[PDB]
């Protein structure tokens, strides 16, 4: 099922260089970034939709995410389901864990303070995670369920908007450089 949505966005910070690749394919190749986000997905995310993507690769070189990615209003969440990552594992408040698609996932929540949001206001928003345990193997078809994320982080009073923004599978980083090459359907 397929993708409807470019997510390409970085801080300026070094060399982002991302491909819009064919259909649900796209890569970057980055360096000595700042932060960055792309991905490809949908332009309304769905507590229901199951994202399946393969990571043909992932080759973060220093902090790097493969995550799933979006955003709702109403409140205002930035939310991530992190399969893998580079050098640096993404945490939070720990809430609990949630066992979806082969992993165990701890549930974390951060807010972001003085944090430029979707919508380009520099603000204060909570961020939702479950972030896998141990990496996520890639380059074989993965699916994040991610449902299974919405109901266990439901559980622990992490409430999605109303308003749902894009849901993407995504290469996120922070000061670093690296390799993805992700097909998203």
């Amino acid at each position: 099922a397929s993708t409807d949505y470019w997510q390409n966005w970085t801080d300026g910070g070094g060399i982002v260089n991302a491909v819009n690749g064919s259909g649900g394919n796209y890569s970057v190749n980055w360096s000595n970034t700042g932060n960055f986000v792309v991905g490809k997905g949908w332009t309304t995310g769905s507590p229901f939709r199951t994202i399946n993507y393969n990571a043909g690769v992932w080759a973060p070189n220093g902090n790097g995410y493969l995550t799933l990615y979006g955003w709702t209003r109403s409140p205002l969440i930035e939310y991530y389901v992190v399969d893998s990552w580079g050098t640096y594992r993404p945490t939070g408040t720990y809430k609990g864990t949630v066992k979806s698609d082969g992993g165990t996932y701890d549930i974390y929540t951060t807010t972001r303070y003085n944090a430029p949001s979707i919508d380009g206001d520099r603000t204060t928003f909570t961020q939702y995670w479950s972030v896998r345990q141990s990496k996520r193997p890639t380059g074989s078809n993965a699916t994040i369920t991610f449902s299974n994320h919405v109901n266990a982080w439901k559980s622990h009073g992490m409430n999605l908007g109303s308003n749902w923004a894009y849901q993407v599978m995504a290469t996120e980083g922070y000061q670093s450089s690296g390799s993805s090459n992700v097909t998203v359907w």
